[PDB]
């Protein structure tokens, strides 16, 4: 296909998007060289970012941090592991990203992932994910993925590193359909909530096939690849909430949302673009996939579907 | 750590042997450069293999049998595609290996892999997995990592693929102990075979933490990384078996028992390395995990376990 300073140029008209764009993609392709060769001898991975041996996890941060810093058009940025804004000397996108979403999974050549969500303004709280000008995920596999969607633009987007170290595009996706297939996160909570209980024995009894690797980032991108899936993590009396809507659930909501598919976030029946981000390190629940498989997942959970039922 | 022709000069004396892990390893390199620039643009994914064009799970295949001819030390080849060996001029060893395992997840940027184990003789038939000299498998994720065990060697061993494209030994694993973690393959059979459904409730009863790709490679290669862990794929009336003995359970089980574990294979509750190979495309089913994990698995299943209750 086309490359992505060319796909970028035709989906916003924004100039300092498409170098925004242009930047988390050359993270993404240095980050995926530093994973290749970490040295995991020690339980731990470790990678050198200029002049000290960190881990990969921290590795990607400033990898991602430099990149923002260089863009120009950065003016908040916030990472996962510290949840509270930093500026970046420029102005035009507020950036929140995860540098590394796969914490027990680098050791065993698993796939894993960067998420990031790009934000107009000045604010990374007192915003919705609705907001968000644009999002992305690099999965980092047998072969390095840049997957974006941008709101002025119509479809999930996915760019492929080439031998040369550019990007070229190669699948746009517009549309996720019905299939027999689910990822079933915080499974564990199948004990103190029966309705999530009853939600898996239908997955089970349906024979529904089961993917789950314990990365959010490959859990999700299959369902856009596949054009079929259901992502699911629901709370418990027992067991509280770990993901975040600012660095892993509302960018990957977009990401779904305009590849054909639905969200539904903090036990509240809506997406996860329209729940408010109050605070940086806020959690949620939420579940990923085609509306129908949404549609069920709000009926059992809760009684109904106010969106989608009948 | 040290380097692959470092570890083979000190792991067997067999010069022959050496030679022909030092190809599968250049094997490996090649197909992990392959599927890094697929094209799954169409139907399928597709690289380059000389002047034709062909899929992955074609590249790989043509890739290792070129690697094994220009060995000299390989009688007989065969591959999971076409389960008729062929000779490849040479002599010393019979390979069989499974090319690419996980084409159905290439798509979706998963871990895939190559499985091979290494017989001596001239025959792939009437052998059993204990006679193997070597086995290993080549995995393809964020890094390349090239895992294998040698029958003159005590333990299994983890190879990163380095920048410099050498081999570096990064991990040797010789011991699995026990903990929360299973991978339920073909849990559509825990319909038709109540013990398979009463070990399934186990797990999930016991809050066990799920890890289930699809692939086998890393379902199990996730066991020796993580020293904990089951596997299990169990055939019922309704369900069959479709995991082969010769190019994926036998040299996965050497995998395995070295580094500490133990297998149940067939329906016999005995080891796959015992179980005798009478076809190239003989089919079975599995259990791989802790001596523990494995000692409950013949106890839910068969009642018993001869080797390991008691």
């Amino acid at each position: 296909g086309d490359s992505l300073a060319e796909f970028l140029v035709e989906a916003t008209p924004d100039p300092k998007l498409r170098q925004l764009m242009m930047s988390m993609a050359e993270a993404t392709r240095t980050i995926a060289h530093k994973v290749r060769t970490a040295s995991c001898a020690g339980t731990a991975c470790v990678n050198s970012f200029g002049d000290e041996q960190l881990a990969v996890d921290m590795v990607a941060d400033k990898l991602l941090f430099e990149a923002l810093k260089y863009s120009h058009v950065c003016k908040l940025a916030c990472s996962e592991e510290v949840p509270e804004p930093v500026d970046m000397g420029g102005e035009g996108f507020c950036v929140a990203f995860d540098p590394l979403d796969g914490s027990s999974i680098v050791d065993t050549n698993f796939a894993v992932g960067t998420i990031f969500g790009v934000w107009p303004g000045d604010k990374l709280t007192n915003i919705t994910g609705r907001e968000q000008v644009a999002a992305g995920m690099g999965i980092y596999g047998p072969r390095t993925v840049f997957c974006i969607a941008l709101k002025d633009a119509p479809g999930c987007h996915e760019f492929l590193l080439m031998d040369d170290g550019k990007w070229m595009h190669v699948k746009e996706t517009t549309h996720i359909g019905e299939g027999k297939m689910f990822a079933p996160g915080n499974l564990r909570a199948t004990f103190d909530n029966p309705a999530y209980e009853r939600l898996i024995n239908f997955y089970l009894g349906e024979k529904y096939t089961l993917r789950y690797t314990g990365g959010m980032v490959p859990d999700v991108f299959q369902i856009i690849v596949k054009e079929k899936g259901v992502f699911t993590n629901v709370t418990s009396p027992t067991t509280k909430a770990k993901l975040r809507i600012l660095f892993e659930v509302a960018p990957l909501a977009l990401l779904i949302e305009k590849a054909g598919g639905a969200s539904s976030c903090d036990g509240k029946a809506v997406s996860a673009l329209d729940i408010p981000i109050l605070v940086c390190d806020q959690r949620t629940q939420i579940c990923y996939g085609s509306i129908g498989e949404v549609r069920r997942f709000e009926e059992y959970m809760y009684g109904t579907s106010p969106r989608f039922s009948e």
